């Protein structure tokens, strides 16, 4: 997992399950590509995005989309999504883990990240 | 007043209304002593808690009554209260603003400490 | 100010202070208007953003200058920026504040919309 | 893990490591009684504080030390501990993680509840 997300439910106490993500690199003319997607598993977790090779230097944006799971479960939140953009890899390989809690008016994200 | 507390609700998106709260100092012996207490107002705040000649150097205890207001919105939530323990430290002129954020499973709460 | 943005600092414990905040309207082409701009007041408030007449329903996208802030402080942080996209739909008279809590590696952020 | 507590730091973006935790319970007469204690691996986590036979029903506390933390490190913070209190076990055993953010003048937990 050089790249992984995990997700909770503030509302549940429990991981946000079947919660989509999608990951963007900005590219040499400063548009947004995609790069990797999913969803989160029943532990909330979402692994093999990429792999080290393929996820090299750059700006990267991490897309959880929360209104998507709020509408899936009947509820009206408030934001489209919860945007996460970051430079990695910059000092050489590194594993990034981004952690979100979502509640349906408010969310939190943080970054761990570990040198292999 | 040099000690405010400031409450916002997660998933409503708004101030937490009509909730309760209660500051403690800690005495000599340990114990809890009552310092001041009210309820939230419509824009979620507690003024009027205290004044600067009252407002010792200690350590004190916030506790929010949380369980009780998601009781009230038909929520079963997971703590049985919200408490804040910080110490007050004379060290140039302050005001002490506690803000917390509430969830039925989750709250985080910040210190904005202002001259 | 139907719109209204505040930004704390969590290891500070304090508001943050000359932070750059840029807002943008999503347009029919999908590509985001520039739709207002300011600097962070020494309550961590940026006031007359907008005003009634001008902020339409539509999809917003609030982006705080968090890079800079940190660095300014001699602190290396983690994201680029700070961004906070919504719908903001009519039903009801309403005010909308958005907030965002900071630390080096995480934020925070709540919607506070009131009548 | 019947009782577990994961704990992260804001500031470096990494799992809050030593961390100290003590958990209570109230007993009969109303005072908090020690029912277990330990510290944060490198990962952040703590395990092994109790069984599914001692983790009965009651109303528990889970303090985290995290001025005891900033002070190891050197910093001036703010809040003396993080004390998180719920009731457990009432509808029967359950799994309990309280997961932790820690800055200098903030912290957040959230509480993430299943069924074994």
């Amino acid at each position: 997992a050089p790249l992984m997300v995990k997700v909770l439910d503030a509302v549940r106490g429990s991981p946000a399950i079947n919660v989509a993500v999608h990951v963007f690199r900005k590219a040499a003319d400063d548009t947004w590509e995609p790069f990797a997607s999913g969803k989160t598993s029943e532990s909330g977790e979402l692994h093999g995005l990429t792999t080290e090779e393929e996820f090299v230097e750059g700006i990267y944006k991490v897309e959880i989309d929360t209104k998507s799971y709020w509408k899936a479960l009947g509820i009206s939140p408030f934001h489209e999504h919860a945007e996460v953009v970051f430079t990695a890899n910059d000092s050489g390989p590194r594993r990034y883990t981004i952690a979100a809690l979502l509640s349906p008016c408010s969310y939190s994200t943080t970054a761990v990240v570990t040198n292999p």
